[PDB]
């Protein structure tokens, strides 16, 4: 993980550039919908400048920090991916419902959650990593004991360290938790992305019992949607009120936004409030709103 220098970010910004003319072209249609490569790359642009900014006189602390070597190393390789993917995609990058442009759409939620992460940790262009705030209690102390004050642990360490409080059953459950906790796909978890995982999945208690019933058998579970995604895919059981979804949203790291069709045949869209998602199931359920996740007749019981 290379010392970050003048050279090193203008390089970023030379690729950065490349990836946005790509991404360009009119044959590609891209979609405003978020994740939205062409806004997320000139805003991670001008957060990164607004960093420079601030540890101009002081650039030999920033480009030591390990959270940014690790930052820019990762943004280097994703964006030179960006551009593979292209290069070798040909054709089929205009295909709307092609393999190489379904990986278009997974590296543009990476540079999301990256640009998310950066803001993060770096508020205002200054580093706060030893200071971020987790927001579940449980997890905050679980993350102070093992890694103090440490931004970003590799992946092996986390995954030991989390296996000792929270059995991990198998090779294969430790890849799946992976790929769910490692939004920035860069084997390292910062405390930010344990911040957003362990919101998801609380109670810390039973995290991971959460997580499989939740996120890896739950029909109910979309992943990342759009708003006007989960309208559409309800629609087409607006016949059936109690049919409902439940999604993460790339612009609200950490929260939930559930989806139902109404008695009366409409579709709105709830942010669980107060409560952890498997708790407002079970409300959902009780009260008759939460029936037939994605319009299915079975609904888990939790
Ligand atoms: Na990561």
């Amino acid at each position: 993980p290379g010392t970050v220098d003048k050279k090193m970010v203008e390089k970023c910004w030379k690729l950065m550039d490349k990836v946005v003319r790509l991404c360009q072209n009119p044959k590609l249609a891209l979609k405003n919908s978020p994740p939205y490569i062409l806004d997320l790359l000139p805003d991670t642009y001008q957060h990164l400048r607004t960093i420079l900014s601030r540890y101009e006189g002081k650039m030999e602390t920033l480009g030591e920090n390990e959270y940014f070597r690790v930052f820019m190393e990762n943004l280097m390789k994703k964006t030179k991916q960006t551009i593979s993917l292209f290069k070798e995609g040909k054709e089929r990058m205009y295909e709307e419902n092609s393999q190489p442009r379904r990986n278009l759409t997974k590296l543009s939620l990476i540079f999301s959650h990256m640009l998310a992460e950066l803001k993060g940790i770096f508020p205002s262009g200054l580093f706060q990593g030893d200071t971020f705030r987790i927001t579940k209690a449980d997890a905050a102390e679980f993350w102070r004991k093992a890694f103090g004050e440490k931004t970003i642990v590799p992946w092996k360490s986390f995954r030991q360290a989390l296996h000792e409080v929270h059995p991990i059953s198998s090779g294969l459950e430790a890849m799946a938790l992976k790929s769910t906790i490692d939004l920035t796909c860069n084997d390292y978890i910062s405390v930010f992305e344990f911040d957003i995982f362990t919101r998801l999945f609380q109670p810390w208690s039973s995290l991971l019992r959460n997580w499989n019933s939740l996120a890896v058998t739950h029909p109910g579970y979309m992943a990342f949607l759009t708003y006007d995604e989960v309208k559409a895919r309800l629609q087409k059981f607006i016949h059936k009120p109690g049919s409902y979804i439940f999604r993460l949203s790339c612009t609200r790291l950490g929260q939930w936004a559930i989806g139902y069709v109404t008695a009366d045949g409409n579709i709105l869209q709830t942010i669980p409030h107060n409560k952890p998602l498997f708790q407002a199931l079970i409300d959902g359920f009780r009260e008759g709103f939460y029936l037939f996740p994605d319009g299915r007749n079975q609904n888990p019981d939790l």
